[PDB]
């Protein structure tokens, strides 16, 4: 969950460190040509039936994905958010289209390979 | 402070949406025993007294600085590499060193980069 606020110890040699601050930019961030592995955490909501190799079963979810190798329109647009994750972070997302329904998922970016 | 968890992205035009809900760092994120990284002390350490460092430090901050792991000479220069080491890139953080005396040294770091 929490990252900031956190404390670390090593009692034995007295030190200690308490996070107090988080700054990624896009250097930390998947890019248009990564490959990255990520899980997807539950079923997605509304999906309805559009095509989507990664949502939808058990949970959760692994998958490997190479940036600009999509098919479907939700793949496509799951590339373009996982590529504003950092590796580690855990997020709920959505999909709004034209007609106003939402698509709603839970994605963790595990590693960028 | 600076939290990342519970920030929000969004691209209107595109109808995209993501809400950091969680952070899960591993010992994969964080600077190895042998690598070698870049980063910021924020401001002057507190009861440093004279121990030799040549990280910590009236100059003019932020103080930049690159670091090969394994390199350093001084015992707190040895201790501030191991507490990097417990960094993630992006991170600031409060940190000390306790020695037997049982006195307290206080600085803030920023592990900006692994190079």
């Amino acid at each position: 969950d929490w990252y900031v606020g956190t404390e670390w110890e090593d009692k034995n040699r007295g030190l200690a460190k308490k996070v107090i601050g988080l700054q990624f930019t896009e250097m930390d961030k998947p890019t248009i040509i990564s490959t990255v592995e990520f899980s997807v955490n539950k079923k997605a909501t509304n999906l309805g039936g559009r095509p989507s190799k990664y949502l939808v079963a058990t949970y959760p979810q692994k998958h490997s994905l190479e940036m600009g190798t999509s098919l479907t329109a939700v793949d496509c647009y799951l590339e373009l958010l996982l590529q504003q994750f950092v590796p580690g972070e855990t997020a709920a997302c959505s999909i709004t289209t034209k007609t106003g329904e939402r698509i709603e998922f839970e994605l963790k970016l595990e590693k960028i390979v």
